[PDB]
């Protein structure tokens, strides 16, 4: 299990709306008039739909099996819905109904236009053969079509860490053949898809680029570092990622790219430290070729989690619970960058802002992966990649502009020539340059809404608070001015 | 006014009996002599008239209980382009004859501004100042429900707008009914309506859309050195003399941007009196003094008048109000060289003749009124799009700006050496100041300004090839007439 | 122009509407088992029958033609549909330069009340196209009707569940296979449906048996229904029953034609006959089969050996039943005073003012009102579309079934006969009388539709009467069948919400 999975999580999430509705409630009446607020809060809080299955599978031994799934849907307030499917045997309704809550509070700070949702299998998929796994996509594909559950403009649903590309591109294949037949977008019912079958390019590290640009977009603003009593910019600051997954990995090996120092590295077996740096291109080789951390000849090895080691900025990149009221006061991070879903528990944030820790929260930091589902969605849409009629175009008054400049000095008084840099970017330009602008234009633009509202609230520290507050704000201007 | 559909006839008619030589000439078909000419006329009798009129009785149940019967109407002129585009006036005063001739007058706009819908105008029945907040939300759903009912509401069927009597609020309303209803299986059901708030699908750059059309649309001629020796006038903004009569958000809108120009404002005038300084005045302080006293009157970096200003000496009059101004009686009497209409209808056809008879240019509400027909085109392929513009490109264009900057510093430093030290190649301040605030509103007012341009470029052409002059009223009726005349010419007439 | 043209028939139409609304306003409001108070009953009751009066919709087109010279030409058309708590909305085409939007929508309304006299669940609708048809060819007329349902499917004015228009006078069965062949080729090319889309169709189109002749035996069956019932029969002093009656018909037309071949089929006597060019008559009577072989080889009546010439109308007539059978103003205050007959049988829609009823209603005279017996035709209508919606004709499956069951029925009577009585005198046949082993023989779907218009016909005659005698009207049946059709569609729209 997850920590996505576990009921104090959920409890958690509804916890922070609570917060949230509270505090913007006051501040909405001003701008019979109490009734409405509240009533609107009072919609927007449960889910408006969930979906129970029982649907047949065919074993490859020749046994039939009834699976169970579930697939919720918390809003509408913006078609389609959106999020993951999880196939675990720790999925529950419950489960489904949080994070699909917490899905529509993501999409929101991350000016993402879907409601959120979420489906569950309950199935282990190790106990299952590739085609069994097969089998059981494309028959709950075929019952969540049939009652509105997976369209393109109804519900587009996605992988999680259970579920990968394999299986959304069988998602995508079983509503074009049938039940989207008849539908230009049919493709469009689906993201994480392959790029063979209308995925987007910049997908594999959306999470791990939203996580840096992040955590940048507030490492560079002096206001909040001088409150923590550090110089903006990553040169001079030390890092710890406790969980070397995909967002780990991606998250080391950008912070280094920029002058951060990795201190250490937590793994689920133990952990690894160094205070003079670990190297990721070499952490990550030594991964591939022994299947863990454990042993590196660079570092010294620390049985235990990394998050009470001395450094600036400490990144929860796996989906467990890690901090704690029993471990805050010995966190010596100035800075908790939350690059997985609930790694710290409400009694840790309230420590943290006793101690002038800020806790860059999930609900925005973890929302890269969601922004470039929007634009594979768009890109699907489309039906064509980013850039494919503008790049030349690009290129040609780039070239036509140095031209100019030169034509000028050369008539007033000259060889204009764009950087090596510059060249390269203008010869490798694709897709994936435009959606990765677009995340990090994301990131920027969801920050400073972010800062604005806790300074408009006078929330500090508090981002989480002020995330939450954003977020609800966004949802409930939607309902109110649709009547 | 049953006069102003006369009036938009009439336009018509001048434009197809115009057209009609050179397009029998431009047939390229295998038909003889006279079918082409019945081929041509007989598309010209089909634009004419609306093809469709829907007439509407719905029920409505009062606050009090009461049930109150709605009458309402809804005209598509034309089909050659979908889907069909066009306001919805709520007023006691509408009639089955405006909303024809509304609609007939929305085709030909959108031609000129080559906006790709055929014209459309709805009405309802009532004084909205009768009704509560909740009986207007109710009247707007229900209408909704009939007119999609019978295909005269829908993304790529029919997609109305707001008038000067609706909102943004029932805007919402609309969209949020279909797409709960009727286009609940469409993917771009929000795209059914424009005019909506941003929070719902709405388009930022919206509410200034008819005032910046009305200042490029000014701007288009008057940097025009062929046009402006015409009137005995140099191009440009600057020394130029400007009166708006009507300060709404269109006199206003207008105001501030030929101000920003370099013009200057010598009178304004407003439905309860005139002001009126020769030295000029500033648009910033009578826009404060109108939102804290109600009106313009009493300013005082002013002069009061009792009367309008159609008659101030001036270079440019700004019609900004929907009623009759410019009349037989004070068209001799007017001292502006340009004749700008920021509304619909505020010249009759007798003082067209004798502006074209003094030398005074009139540029046309056709063309001149299209702000905000061409920036509801942008909303709803926003909606259509399923994201605001710019949103994936604005970083990439900053980054790409500064790759630039940085490719001429490293050119120039690489070509003149290091004494004297480094070149710094950075923006100016007005350009920094762009990239900073770059948001979808910069797309939509460049795309509004790209289509002021080639419009008032594709009018000028046509007023030279029939020889019209400064008749730029004619030429954009005979440029609308053009286009739809093409549409149904090759597509064929007959299924 | 027809009466159905006329502005005065449009006001006598919203005319009946008013004085039948405002008899069951008081009515309605004690029956209503709400809970409201007395007074906000009155505001649901008022406020549902300002919302029935005026039409829904109404569709007004422009839409072009290219002439057989090859000249275009834009012809103008409208459709406007009444009422929609039955659905489809149900109405025939006129194509007359006389068509109007005001036309059009008050036939719309009175098609509304006519379906539900007869229990038929559409809503009144109807079209009309502003042209002459003499003035066009085939191929042009053609042209014009494809193109207009082109324009009305793609506003939701034609369709199997939305509306189901019919022909008209001006218009026949071969437009409407236009139509429907347009719209099953377009529009609604993936309706399993499509041919349901409009009614008046050809045979092998999909049309009905039994429609030629529905609007003449609708005449014939809601004058029986009138005339069997001794009740009222006693009140016009005359005896129950077909025999020994006596009629005249004007108009010589198809319902004209049908009326006088039944009523004399069951003893009633024709003693005069009016046609548009002078009018017939003969005090022994007129044979229905004599008068229509001579009209198809004379083109007129006039001249008929066995009846005298007479100038004007036979609406003076001396007789027991007079049938206006053609869409004029025929009976008005200045000749009711001079009407002689005892029952006056509406064969045709708007023939007598509403002065001329007030003046029957003082003479004791009873007018069948055309909302009632000019309804055949809409009830065979109803058929048609259902025929087309099971896809099936009418019987296919099942007479050869009643058939054998028949004779197994005649089979056990004789067995049981000569079981009880012995085989002394031999054996007792039971057979089927020479009437019904015809009936048997000849059985076809046509057969069936003119029992589901007989059982229409007596079923809304009695409702009529019910309505009559729960209000005390009396002789008044045309208000009885507007109260009745107006009980009738507020009752949907209140148990609806
Ligand atoms: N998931 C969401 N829920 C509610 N409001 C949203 C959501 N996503 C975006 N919005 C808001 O809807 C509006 C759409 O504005 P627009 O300029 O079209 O898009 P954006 O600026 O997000 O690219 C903004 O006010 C945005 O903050
Ligand atoms: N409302 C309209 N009615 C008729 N023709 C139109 C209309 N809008 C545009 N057009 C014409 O249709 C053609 C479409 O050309 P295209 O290049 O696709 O669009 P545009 O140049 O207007 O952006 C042009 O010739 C344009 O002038
Ligand atoms: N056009 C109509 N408008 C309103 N009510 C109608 C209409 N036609 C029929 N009804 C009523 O609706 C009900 C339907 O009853 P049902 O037994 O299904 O049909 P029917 O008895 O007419 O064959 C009856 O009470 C009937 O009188």
């Amino acid at each position: 299990a997850d920590r996505e999975d576990d009921p104090n999580f959920f409890k958690m999430v509804e916890g922070f709306f609570d917060r949230g509705a509270s505090i913007v409630e006051d501040k909405l009446v001003e701008d019979q008039k109490r009734n409405r607020v509240r009533g609107i809060l009072r919609i927007i809080k449960p889910c408006n739909h969930v979906l129970s299955l029982s649907f047949p599978i065919r074993r490859d031994d020749g046994s039939w099996e009834v699976i169970e799934g579930y697939r919720a849907q918390h809003s509408q307030h913006r078609t389609p819905c959106k999020g993951g499917i999880r196939y675990s045997t720790d999925v529950s309704v419950d489960e489904v109904k949080a994070l699909a809550s917490l899905m529509t509070y993501k999409c929101a700070v991350v000016d993402v236009p879907f409601g959120g949702a979420k489906a569950g299998v309950k199935i282990n998929p190790k106990n299952y053969t590739d085609n069994e796994l097969e089998k059981i996509t494309r028959r709950f594909t075929m019952e969540l079509a049939k009652k509105g559950f997976i369209g393109p403009g109804v519900d587009v649903p996605a992988p999680d860490m259970s579920t990968g590309e394999r299986e959304m591109s069988w998602i995508a294949d079983t509503y074009a053949s049938t039940i989207g037949h008849y539908d230009i977008n049919a493709h469009a019912c689906v993201t994480g898809k392959p790029i063979s079958q209308g995925g987007i390019h910049g997908r594999i590290s959306a999470t791990g680029r939203g996580v840096f640009h992040g955590i940048e977009n507030f490492i560079n603003e002096a206001s909040y570092m001088s409150i923590l009593g550090m110089t903006p910019g990553f040169g001079d600051k030390t890092f710890a990622v406790q969980g070397f997954g995909n967002v780990g990995l991606h998250s080391m090996r950008y912070l280094h790219r920029f002058g951060a120092k990795c201190v250490a590295v937590g793994e689920s077996d133990g952990s690894i430290w160094n205070p003079d740096g670990i190297d990721p291109k070499e952490l990550e080789d030594f991964k591939l070729q022994h299947g863990t951390i454990l042993g590196f000849p660079k570092a010294k090895i620390y049985e235990g989690s990394i998050l009470e080691v001395d450094c600036d900025i400490l990144i929860p990149a796996a989906s467990e619970k890690q901090l704690t009221k029993s471990n805050a006061p010995r966190v010596k991070a100035k800075i908790i960058a939350e690059g997985a879903n609930g790694p710290t528990t409400p009694e840790a944030d309230k420590i943290f802002l006793e101690r002038n820790i800020m806790v860059i929260p999930d609900l925005y930091l973890n929302a890269g992966g969601v922004t470039v589902s929007y634009f594979e969605w768009l890109k699907n849409l489309n039906h064509v990649s980013y850039g494919r009629l503008t790049f030349k175009y690009e290129r040609d008054s780039n070239y036509h502009l140095l031209m100019s400049v030169q034509e000028s000095l050369e008539r007033k008084f000259i060889p204009i020539v764009p950087t090596a840099e510059f060249q390269d970017r203008i010869s490798g330009a694709s897709e994936k340059d435009i959606v990765h602008s677009g995340l990090a234009y994301t990131m920027e633009r969801s920050a400073r809404q972010i800062m604005r509202t806790a300074m408009k609230y006078n929330l500090g520290l508090d981002l989480r608070t002020a995330a939450y507050v954003n977020a609800i704000e966004k949802v409930f201007r939607v309902y109110n001015e649709a009547g």
